[PDB]
């Protein structure tokens, strides 16, 4: 088999990918290690910044307005719930709410009606000769070990792909933290408490209150890493839910059997740089933020932007060089989306052994953010995502 | 001997609080343990946020300050190589800072107390507080081989970190909140004209450095030193060469280096006690609180606790308002904590801690590169920098 660019990963950045190579006449094949239904059973987040709503209708999808809204942002914290302006702070932007999943099933759909190839359960993905002018990968499917060669391998696999651990140890400087606690995430099928995110700093620890349309819920709670989902019943977490929420949200949750529930373990990860050879590595397979900041997907996004533009020009140019900045200028976004992950994380989480000075320095923290028009500023434009940087 | 006020410390804070309660009727007697001499030894800082220059006026001594203070429209911060600077008067909205040596301000007061012919008993040593839920609280001390008896209304602890007040409250009746930085500020005070206009924090590889000033021709210097170091360890030159060597090339340059006139080793600390008085003892300054320096707003604080001691004060006695002076603590550490959250972040970002990981490294880049670099981030410095606007009170 043959192609232009070989994507690992069927996922949102190696879809958004596809789409935007074929948009320019760039042949692609994605091999897939999972099957379209598991893939699709991944629920993750649901907040887009508009750099991405762009670039979706760019890639051909988005053709769904509906099913999809618009929402803003509140931090509830000691007594308290502040909203956040995200409008008039950010100079008219704001965020839209929706689904990954059906971020994933609009791509999946936008590709299958392009005919584009998608190989899934492709197992045992291993990339060969990426100093080479002539790189391949090797997989099997049902059986039969099979070949794809191509120009470029575009590394969309996830934080646990094969791709970042095909470049050189030495060749990669690593940056990562571990947060000492998950997210215990639950979808339901109620209506949400609130048209508002609600992230809420509480002594018993963090919980979020979200939604994926007016009649489905998403909610989270901080939970340690000992803890096993299977110890988390449907009603202890409603009730440990409640427990961290403003009285007036509480009273009026409408709970009701999770239809998904799953514990996410937070971390904090960058590869410099995010590329070697033919390879280049784009989202989680080059680095992970904490989801307390929203902006996973939206890094992928512009890390396949950049790509995308890239390789582009280098085809057009007939010079590969070009693709030798790629790593910069993810880069430079990637660490400011690390840098307010971190701090949302930092200033909304309860963290272990904690001294006394520490508990009132976070709760100084959130008060001055949540009441100063600067601080509030630094939140909402950070929120509603900085600018797409230059690229090229 | 018996007086209204009886305040321990003859350090800016007590000093400063005399005054107002002098201008205002209100008899009071300072003790200080230290010789005039001593107390006006200590260099320390030189960043006045406006609040301070007011009340100093307020106080009635300002002409002076008026003539030799230095202000500034700005403030800069260096870091991967290049200087940044922060317009205050813009972001702030107006406001700027002003450079005062804390020993002339000290100076002034000192001066200004003396004219008026108010008490203070230097070398009163072995301070000792009595009484403080009754009615009639007193201290004692000896002056000279005799021990000698104060009598008052209340007492200000305005006697520093290491004072006598704070420790005259039961201990169970107190939660400190504190974290001791692993470092400390080596500062060297010279009769050099200054690198610079304007101030220049640097964050860099080797350690944090700052440069400031105190006049066209003299300055002050620190470069963040490990908790292990003795000044006696570090000679001029060893410093110049270290200063330099944190420093933009093209700053390190043009400086002039010169003996050192005064030289010390701060240890950064954050420390706040809650709440911060006790019967008739109200602590007031680095007696309740203390910040690292890197945000210059120590004495700045002590100056908002002590404008809110004096006003209570007023009411109490221009009132006979006794128990309005329960609310001091509450309105005090409001405007404490948000000194104590930027004085942190400010030490935070700047200066080099050991074993920090890549990570963490990053991140610390990550953060200069925002609040210098976005409208919004900068912002939250400059209105931080000139000192947030003082609260209410009752
Ligand atoms: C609780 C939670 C909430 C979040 N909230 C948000 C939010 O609201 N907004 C936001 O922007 N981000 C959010 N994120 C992050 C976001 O979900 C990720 O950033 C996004 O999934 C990254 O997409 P991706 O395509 O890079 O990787 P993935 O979605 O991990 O997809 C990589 C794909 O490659 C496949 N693959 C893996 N290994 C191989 C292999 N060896 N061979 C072949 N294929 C392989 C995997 O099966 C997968 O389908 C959240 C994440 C979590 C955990
Ligand atoms: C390197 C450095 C730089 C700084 N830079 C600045 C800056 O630029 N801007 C700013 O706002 N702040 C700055 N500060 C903070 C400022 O120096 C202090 O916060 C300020 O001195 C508080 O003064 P005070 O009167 O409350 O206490 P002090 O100045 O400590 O005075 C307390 C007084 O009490 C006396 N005393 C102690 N115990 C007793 C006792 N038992 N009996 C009697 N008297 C007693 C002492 O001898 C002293 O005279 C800096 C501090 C340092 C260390």
């Amino acid at each position: 088999m043959k192609t232009q660019v070989a994507i690992i990963g069927a996922g949102p950045s190696g879809l958004l990918l596809g789409q935007l190579l074929h948009k320019a006449g760039i042949d692609n094949v994605i091999l897939e290690r999972q099957t379209p239904d598991y893939v699709l059973g991944r629920i993750r987040g649901g907040v887009l910044e508009q750099g991405m709503v762009d670039l979706l209708r760019e890639a051909g999808v988005d053709r769904r307005m509906a099913r999809l809204v618009h929402e803003g942002v509140e931090i509830a914290f000691a007594g308290q719930r502040r909203r956040i302006d995200l409008k008039r702070l950010s100079g008219g932007k704001t965020v839209t709410v929706y689904g990954q999943t059906e971020v994933t099933r609009d791509l999946m759909e936008a590709r299958e009606a392009c005919g584009a190839t998608t190989v899934y359960q492709a197992a045992e993905v291993r990339l060969h000769d990426l100093q080479g002018e002539r790189p391949y990968v090797t997989f099997e499917r049902d059986g039969e070990r099979l070949r794809l060669d191509c120009d470029y391998i575009a590394g969309c696999d996830g934080f646990h792909g094969i791709s970042r651990q095909s470049i050189p140890a030495e060749r990669l400087k690593v940056f990562e933290r571990v947060y000492p606690f998950g997210w215990l995430g639950l979808l339901a099928d109620t209506p949400p408490v609130s048209h508002e995110l609600i992230y809420a700093n509480h002594p018993r620890g963090f919980a979020l209150c979200s939604q994926r349309s007016a009649t489905r819920s998403r909610y989270y709670v901080q939970v340690p890493l000992s803890e096993k989902v299977e110890d988390w019943s449907d009603e202890r977490f409603w009730t440990e839910l409640k427990a961290r929420l403003p009285s007036e949200v509480a009273e009026k949750l409408v709970t009701g059997p999770s239809l998904e529930k799953s514990i996410a373990p937070l971390r904090s990860f960058v590869v410099e740089p995010m590329q070697h050879g033919r390879l280049f590595l784009a989202g989680d397979a080059a680095h992970i933020v904490p989801p307390t900041g929203a902006k996973g997907l939206n890094l992928a996004a512009s890390d396949v932007s950049t790509l995308y533009r890239l390789l582009l020009k280098a085809y057009r140019e007939g010079r590969g060089e070009l693709l030798e900045r790629y790593s910069a200028i993810c880069l430079r976004r990637i660490w400011k989306a690390e840098r307010f992950s971190w701090w949302m994380t930092s200033v909304l989480h309860r963290f272990p052994d904690t001294d006394a000075f520490s508990q009132r320095i976070q709760q100084t923290e959130l008060e001055y953010y949540l009441g100063s028009e600067a601080g509030l500023a630094t939140i909402a434009e950070n929120y509603v995502g900085l600018p797409y940087e230059e690229i090229e």
